[PDB]
DNA sequence: CGCGTAAGCAGTCCGCG
DNA sequence: GCGGACTGCTTAC
């Protein structure tokens, strides 16, 4: 097999590399790598090295890496560009792995761990590490084993050994219900003292050194806690044994308000799963506790116990340990679903970077672009300093707030990356400028043609047409991977709908789910067998189909995120190829494209309908259009349709056969107007929306920009067994809206769009009457809490104090003088409830850490003083009033002359 | 900590005769 | 009350 790196580090004048050798064995080496950098040279000087603009360069080979770094600094002192990859480990990987890397994940040691620390005096600060580590569970991917290190004797209690037999029993047998599928994979190690536990942990760590190190909050808590605890007990050199090169660094993580400390372990790639989830899941969660995220992702019940965690070990060590093991398994379960580890390895090896660098789109693109250019003996420019400057982005159309009955939507495939490829936007393809006319003049095709030579953007930029730039070339490669995975995702989604259909008529039989590849549309034979299956088998297939779809979604959406990130990187001052001319070339072309195609679709439909000046495009945002299809439907007349699916086919057919060719012609003209290199504006049909045939449903509504709802029957070729709501921006979609309020508002919208005004009025009356019985957590608002200190004036609200911050200060006063009972963490999320006039808390709201029950000290007082009236007006009635006025409906029945009999 | 901009709504402070 | 100036937060793309 071809070799591949696991980790790489620069330590002084040495490169330290852990790798898999040609025999699939893990090895480590230290290599005194001599880097090269570059300077411009005269043309009379013969070379094979050229900068990206075609100017000749001489290669400078250094005795060592520090020499190279010193040269860079001197070049700055002289005032001359020092060209080349200045991140030497990236150059080392490029020289050592000069081919497309094939990696074998089964050879990569992936460690998932969690620690427990009993603390009576509040949260155990990792930088202090003053309390004993009393449990460690460490899963090894190569062994497939959970290693449990259990402290029996502590200053906070001496306990009995954990029992695997009790751990396996049902909660209803007094057990811990540790999943039977991991019972035989647990390797249990009790210890009489903490010193021997840690000493044994480090020895195990040497034998089985993690390559990829993950778990939940391991980077901010577990890793620094273990390092600092070992440091405090044994000294620094022993703590540095967590790094296979015995090198570590305290890294200061700064943000807008304050900073925090992490421990960089050289030769380890830390991928904290919380950070993988936030980056790759495309959710925004009210809480990031592992129990909350596990509930969300896996529908597993919260890990339940009596008393605080600080008393759990001494009161129920059996459960304490089982829940530590379960915590580790839960992260593994989430990853089997979301596959964020697999994703990170794919992208990291593709770019030829340190795996943990997948967190940085700038670092990822820098390496992809460097490896690409290096292949043609081209030489990358020096990174430079730039002041942060604002620049313009997308166009969004102001919609007329209304109901809209029948709607069809269209948007560009991979908009910004497609703009890059079409126009040929790249640092090295800039050809010059042309004199710009107002954007309006290009939209309406009255402005002079920009160039008869070069490919243009309405921002004034011109680009070469003889050859692809490196940005277009490389963005195309990831785009293509993206397309493949999106293909698998959509097929699994369509397959899911077939299974849902079949479930209306399940057979009374005993059988198995079919062995199938859900990434590919079901053949007729499979469809035939499916209609003969039991409910049990069908459901399992549905679960498997939806897992495949999730796998497809992870692979495609994060590849889209990377290529969209290159467009954004052009407007980030730290990017090597930062250029506001290119960043604005993309966004400004996007503005034209949308408004151009809006004009064209309007013109085409006015012609089709024999009218003039009517707006068929009601809305659009960035790269998308929403077309009113009332007139298309009315031209055949609703009476002609058999059922809803009939008009859906008709609109589907109209979009494919009439709209899209019209749209394509409009864009091909635009491409020639701009003299672009290649036509790549592909605006495919997204949604087909309307009320159920025969109903009083309103179909859809818009309240303003980025705020709308549609009753969708077909989405990108997926025909749903049941209509699905596409809701954007409205309160049902915000993590700040109470859980139960999101649900009630969604149902109000369902009824508006599918059933009509009277159905909505019936539901509202019921919700208003019953909502006071909702559990307080379900009706609490949610907000991030930044700058709690800035607004704290002797424990009271200072000027301009945010409402959610006021709640926190109220909480702080009410718990003051409690070393136990949870503190609100700066920068994390809180639940917020209003309080009625004249409460014991002395203020109008209270906030507490999100994902948690409010501490029992004040819970009963909070519940008694919760302002249900304010809560209902603010989170439910006010948004609903917004929805219904836009849609020209009333959520309460008005008086009529019929009320007279 | 980690690519970009546009733009919505909650809330505070305060004007508005 | 409601809106504009402003801060804070969150979402659409
Ligand atoms: N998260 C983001 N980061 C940066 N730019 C974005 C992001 N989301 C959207 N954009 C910009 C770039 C996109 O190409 C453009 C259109 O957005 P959108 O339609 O959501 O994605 P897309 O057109 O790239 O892919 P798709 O083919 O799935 O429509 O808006
Ligand atoms: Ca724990
Ligand atoms: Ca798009
Ligand atoms: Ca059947
Ligand atoms: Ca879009
Ligand atoms: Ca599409």
């Amino acid at each position: 097999m071809k070799e591949f790196y696991l980790t790489v580090e620069q330590i002084g004048d040495s490169i330290f590399e852990r790798y898999i050798d040609s025999n699939g064995r893990e090895r480590t080496r230290e290599v005194e790598y001599k880097p090269s950098l570059f300077a411009h040279c005269p043309e009379s000087q013969a070379t094979k090295y050229f900068d990206i603009y075609g100017k000749p360069c001489t290669r400078k080979l250094f005795a060592n890496m520090r020499d190279a770094s010193q040269w860079i600094k001197r070049m700055e002192d002289i005032g001359l560009e020092a060209l080349g990859m200045d991140d030497f480990k990236l150059a080392y990987l490029s020289d050592t792995y000069n081919y497309e890397i094939k990696y074998d994940h089964t050879k990569i040691r992936v460690a998932n761990f969690d620690i427990e620390v009993t603390s009576p005096d509040g949260f155990p600060e990792p930088s202090q590490a003053k309390h004993p580590i009393d449990a460690i569970t460490h899963y090894d991917s190569i062994d497939d084993r959970f290693y449990v290190f259990d402290l029996l004797n502590s200053p906070y209690g001496n306990v009995e050994e954990w029992s695997i037999e009790i751990a396996a029993k049902l909660q209803e047998q007094g057990g811990d219900e540790v999943p039977s599928e991991i019972i035989d994979k647990i390797i249990y190690m009790p210890f009489d003292n903490e010193k021997e536990l840690l000493m044994e942990y480090l020895n195990f760590w040497q034998q089985k050194t993690p390559v990829i190190l993950t778990g939940w909050n391991v980077e901010s808590f577990a890793i620094p806690y273990v390092y600092n605890r070992i440091k405090n007990i044994f000294g620094e050199s022993t703590a540095k044994r967590l790094s296979p090169h015995r090198k570590t660094r305290v890294k200061v993580i700064e943000n807008m308000y304050g900073s925090r400390e992490i421990i960089t372990l050289f030769g380890i790639s830390v991928l904290d799963y919380i950070d993988l989830y936030k980056k790759f899941s495309f959710t925004n969660q009210p809480s990031y506790s592992l129990d909350y995220i596990s509930e969300f992702e896996l529908n597993v019940g919260k890990l339940k116990y009596d008393g605080p965690i600080s008393k759990l070990r001494e009161s129920n060590h059996q459960r304490y340990i089982s829940y530590n093991i379960i915590a580790v398994y839960r992260v593994l379960q989430i990853d089997a679903k979301r596959q964020f580890i697999n994703l990170s390895l794919d992208m990291g090896y593709y770019a030829k970077i340190q795996i943990q660098s997948v967190f940085s789109p700038i670092k990822t693109w820098d390496a992809i672009i460097f490896n690409s250019l290096k292949e043609q003996n081209k030489v990358i420019p020096q990174g430079r300093s730039h002041p942060v400057q604002p620049y313009p982005g997308a166009f969004v159309k102001e919609p007329i707030p209304n109901r809209y009955k029948y709607v069809m939507s269209f948007d560009l495939t991979s908009a910004y990356p497609s703009i890059i490829r079409q126009v040929n936007i790249s640092p090295e393809t800039i050809a010059g400028t042309f004199k710009v006319a107002p954007l309006h003049d290009y939209i309406n095709a009255v402005a002079e043609r920009p160039s008869d030579v070069y490919s243009c953007s309405p921002n004034g930029m011109m680009y070469y047409k003889d050859r692809d730039g490196v940005v277009p070339t490389e963005i195309t490669k990831v785009f293509n991977q993206r397309k493949e995975h999106k293909g698998y995702m959509l097929a699994a989604q369509r397959n899911g709908e077939i299974i849902k259909e079949a479930l209306h008529n399940p057979n009374l039989s005993v059988d198995e789910p079919l062995d199938v590849d859900y990434r590919f549309d079901f053949s007729d034979e499979i469809k035939e067998k499916i209609k003969k299956l039991s409910a049990k088998s069908l459901n399992e297939m549905l679960f498997r189909a939806q897992r495949t779809e999730v796998a497809g979604m992870t692979a495609q959406i994060n590849r889209k995120a990377l290529i969209n990130g290159l467009a954004g990187a052009l407007g980030n001052v730290w990017f090597r190829y930062y250029d506001l001319r290119n960043a604005t070339a993309i966004t400004t072309f996007g503005q034209m494209a949308l408004q151009w195609i809006e004009r064209k679709v309007n013109e085409y439909l006015n012609e089709v309908c024999g009218t003039e000046g009517e707006a068929f495009v009601l809305y659009g945002d960035t790269d998308s259009i929403y077309v009113s299809a009332d007139k298309i439907i009315d031209k055949v007349g609703e009476s002609k349709f058999r059922d809803t699916n009939h008009w859906v086919d008709f609109l589907d057919k109209f979009a494919r056969e009439r709209m899209e060719p019209a749209i394509d012609r409009g864009f091909r003209e635009m491409c020639e107007y701009m003299n672009n290199k290649q036509h790549l504006m592909f605006m495919d049909r997204e949604a087909i929306a309307g009320p159920p045939l025969g109903s009083k449903g309103i179909g859809g509504f818009w309240t303003g920009k980025k705020r709308y709802a549609l009753n969708v029957w077909d989405m990108e070729g997926t025909r749903y067994a049941e209509p699905k709501l596409k809701i954007m921006g409205l309160e049902t979609q915000k993590s700040s809206t109470p859980k139960a309020v999101q649900k009630a508002l969604k149902e109000c919208i369902r009824r508006m769009l599918q059933e009509g005004e009277e159905s909505l009025q019936e539901y509202f009356k019921e919700f208003e009457k019953e909502f006071r019985q909702l559990n307080y957590i379900s009706i609490a608002s949610v907000s991030s809490a930044n700058n709690i200190a800035k607004y704290d004036v002797g424990g009271f609200p200072g000027p301009k104090c945010p409402f959610h911050i006021r709640g926190i200060l109220t909480y702080n006063r009410a718990i003051k003088g409690n070393i136990d009972a949870p503190q609100v963490v700066e920068g994390e999320k809180v639940y917020v409830l209003p309080l009625r006039e004249g409460n014991p808390f002395g203020d109008k709201c209270i906030a507490w850490p999100s994902g948690t029950e409010i501490t029992d000290l004040i819970k009963d007082d909070v519940l008694h003083w919760m302002d249900y009236t304010v809560l209902l007006e603010k989170t439910f009635i006010k948004p609903l009033e917004g929805f219904t006025s836009a849609a020209k409906l009333d959520y309460e029945k008005k008086a009529s002359l019929f009320d007279m009999f």
